[PDB]
């Protein structure tokens, strides 16, 4: 209800289908990507192709079943193939990284308003972000808020190539007739690049102190409100 | 005495002011830049910008006449500490050439806004010198590990358009822009702030030196090449090294 | 005999010259290369180019004492990371498998137009060394190295220059001109730089998982595959086994 699936050739496309909220991930959405990605292999499928339907990709949450999530795609035998077609915005951004690699629309764009929020994101979103973008832009998204386009996502490597979904199947079906073998190790050995990390006992406590205060409250007021928040650190 | 503090909206601007030698660093200097980090939370403000007064952000380290020259790499290692520590963001306005501990102090600001004039080294293979662990990892993430190599092997200089164009420089700009965009991050979430600056700082570049670090570290502070490139330099002559 | 060197200032230039097979590795030109490697400050040079002859840098590894291969080219790249003398890689063509790995081990690289470096591994069913894998992502940065690995992309020299795996875009000429300014340096602030940087974690041992996934692709019949296909010029059809 929330997914759709096609196969062509050997390529399995899963579609998010929440346009009308931008396909903000929400329980059973989650879900049922889970179960997507992990069924993935059982019939003739080599590779996997993900993308939004709609204007954006995903614009963002609506920890567990997520973190499965994650889990599943980052054990998956197959690689995907993001189709960013528009916003990838925090938990959204996550998903498109969690792909192995990117084709991205010109419309679209990559952020964590965390900071425009008071909240605090895990290890491996910083991590796997500095990797991606470069640690020096990786400071202005997560200190800023700072926005990452298409073109800009090109340039440092977020974004393998710009263009459509159809562009992204075109490229899964290549990928689909190289040996899975070579792929899975590569896949491997690069999710272990130490992106995937433990927070430490500082991170926690910082974690913990930003989710619990009371400007997350007043960052949420502000914005249905639309004025200008009046943070207090606390 | 040797830098400016003002405050606006809430950004505290700390200006080094020692534009006769191009704000190079000495004992005093960091010291006075160690306070105002450190006191810089005292009052209401929520960002830092930190820049240089004249054409330089800062050429590096001088240490003549510097009564405590002794002091001064302990000290610089203590004014590193407390902006690691700050809870404020530090956007550096990186308004003109910053050279060895200059680019040191221009990586440990958070963010950097820099002048289209500016440009970045290590001249350290030109002096004989060594760097630190983090200085060399933090350089190769912002610049990357390919550019990093050239920059410390050849004393390659980096352009503020190369800069833009690597991440180094998260945009090109006066000190006023810094400024304006200082005033913008001040009025974000401090505490999502302050666990990203802790992270992102935890990446690995605070590394201790391995032991053959360690070593040929000390081979090329305690060489007579390091006392060669400073006579070369004085005496305005290409330097002979020697390897020893 | 499978390679020139020849000294100008204090730069020692050493040639692959094994241009009728792209100057695809085999036993005796790793063996050569490490002598060479390890000899190169017997004299007085200070900094080494290592290049090509013909159009290519090096085309991969050719073998057709080949069961001892693999350990010598190890050997190679251990006598390159520990040598005192930065090597500045002049990549005149193609870099290609084990190409691609010597370039990534030059300490600096100029790089022709018309080069291209590429892993090839996912076309033939095998799998990389942790380092070859670290490295080049510290090169071309983590996007573009997934795309290199998991889709056998090739990166050209525009795209090089532009990531840092090309420091400059440029000839032979070029680099020896730039090495006889290094050689001009102070040598031990090079070689603490070196070490350092080589250091980055780059020289990783390979997890269990990656361990079991390498030899599992080695030992597979998609290596097999791979290899009659080319002989037949036709799609492979790999099983995943
Ligand atoms: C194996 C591949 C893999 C699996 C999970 C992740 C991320 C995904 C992200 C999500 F998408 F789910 F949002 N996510 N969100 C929260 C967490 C998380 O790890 N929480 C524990 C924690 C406690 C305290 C603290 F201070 C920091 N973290 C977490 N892990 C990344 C890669
Ligand atoms: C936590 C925040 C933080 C604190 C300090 C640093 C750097 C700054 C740099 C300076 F800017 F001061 F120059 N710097 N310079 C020297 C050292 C240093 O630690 N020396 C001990 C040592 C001995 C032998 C060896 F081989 C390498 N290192 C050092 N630390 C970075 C981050
Ligand atoms: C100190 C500087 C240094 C020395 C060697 C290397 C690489 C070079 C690369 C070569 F260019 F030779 F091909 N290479 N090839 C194979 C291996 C290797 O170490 N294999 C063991 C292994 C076990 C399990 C597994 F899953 C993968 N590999 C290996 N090391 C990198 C840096």
């Amino acid at each position: 209800h929330m997914i759709g699936i096609t196969q062509a050739e050997a390529v399995l496309t899963i579609e998010l289908q929440r346009p009308e909220r931008r396909n903000a991930l929400n329980s059973q959405l989650v879900e049922e990507l889970t179960q997507a990605i992990r069924k993935a292999g059982d019939g003739s499928a080599r590779a996997i192709v993900l993308t939004g339907q709609g204007t954006a990709f995903c614009a963002g949450a609506d920890p567990d079943r997520l973190i499965e999530l994650h889990k599943a795609m980052d054990a998956s035998p197959m690689p995907v193939v993001g189709a960013i077609n528009g916003p990838a915005i925090g938990a959204g951004l996550q998903l498109a990284m969690q792909c192995d690699l990117r084709v991205v629309a010109p419309d679209a764009f990559f952020q964590f308003p965390t900071s425009k929020y008071g909240l605090a994101l895990d290890n491996w979103s910083i991590r796997r972000l500095s990797s991606l973008v470069g640690h020096g832009r990786a400071r202005a998204m997560l200190l800023s808020a700072e926005k990452l386009t298409a073109e800009i996502a090109l340039h440092t490597g977020m974004a393998n190539r710009i263009g459509t979904l159809a562009d992204a199947q075109a490229w899964a079906a290549e990928i689909a007739r190289l040996a899975p073998l070579a792929i899975q190790h590569a896949k491997r050995v690069l999710n272990d690049d130490g992106a995937i990390e433990e927070a430490w006992p500082a991170h926690k406590e910082l974690f913990d102190k930003a989710w619990g205060s009371q400007d997350v409250i007043e960052a949420q007021v502000a914005r249905m409100e639309k004025r200008p928040p009046k943070f207090q650190g606390a």
